[PDB]
């Protein structure tokens, strides 16, 4: 409302903003700076988000469904439980970011950088990892089925087997260690 | 006819007898030493040929569809072409015998031995591999398909990718370069 007015200003630097559980549904925050605001639990479903910067942004438990997060820098962004279903992450910068249990059923990863964020019991569920840059992140306790990780980069990343059994793995690279786990996850002996 | 005659007899040694292309239907040639006869395009379907000794006999486009081979000796036995579709296979040592297109279509191979035999393009389609020694054999271009390989030793043995799309492989032991086909083989990258 107030801040909505700020954006139609021309004014593009918002930082530390202290947003705690707004609605902007379908908002235009395209281009702004959103660096270290507090948005626990903001409505931002459908809202545009292309090009801001999240980075460390406390957005737990809010919802972006839908949300759109192109290019969009999350880098280190507290994402704990929040509901990103069907938001739109392709070619975002997610870098060390930490998604627990956030909620990305449909989302679009696509060419997104995950490296060395967590993803610990996240819902991956008939997600689009394609291309995505995985490398080292962890995995532990995901929700893989459906989840699209063809030609992904999963090098260094900490997996569990069932996700070898159930996301797409082609053109996927991985370590050797990471496909004798692979063999293993489908029930050959070593 | 003769020979039935002399199974009869208690005789139970004929080696190197010439028996090309005869009708031994059902018959029972249990315990007897068949040793390097000349068998081509015999008639032995559903023969009871348990414990008999078949080493290095020319089998080649025999039918012992149905034949009953358990525990038998084929080690280095001629089975190229060979029709053994229902045949059963259980704990026979098929050691380095050769079964290029041996056509094997729901066969009991159970815990048979056939390290370093040669299944290339032999139908497997349906077979039962389960504990079979397989060590080094090589199964290129064999039909795998609905073939049964749980816990079998495939150390060593030289497969195609499609066998590690086809095959239950469960319990399957394997080196290590055979688990990375075997991820390879659903399209991972290394």
């Amino acid at each position: 409302g107030e801040i909505l007015r700020h954006y139609a200003a021309g004014k593009r630097n918002f930082q530390h903003i202290n947003l705690q559980e707004i609605e902007l549904t379908n908002a235009s925050l395209t281009g702004a700076d959103l660096s270290y605001a507090n948005l626990h639990h903001a409505n931002l479903s459908r809202a545009n988000l292309r090009s801001a910067d999240l980075r460390n942004a406390n957005l737990s438990h809010a919802n972006l469904s839908g949300a759109n997060l192109e290019e969009a820098n999350l880098e280190a962004a507290n994402l704990r439980g929040a509901d990103l279903h069907e938001a739109n992450l392709s070619g975002a910068d997610l870098q060390e970011a930490n998604l627990t249990q956030a909620n990305l059923k449909d989302a679009n990863l696509s060419d997104a950088n995950l490296e060395q964020a967590n993803l610990n019991n996240a819902n991956l569920s008939e997600a689009m990892l394609t291309r995505a840059n995985l490398e080292q992140a962890d995995l532990s306790g995901a929700r893989t089925t459906g989840a699209r990780l063809d030609d992904a980069d999963l090098r260094g990343a900490t997996v569990d087997p069932v996700l070898w059994r159930t996301a797409s793995l082609v053109g996927a690279r991985v370590d050797v260690d990471q496909a004798v786990a692979f063999a293993a996850a489908h029930g050959l002996c070593l």
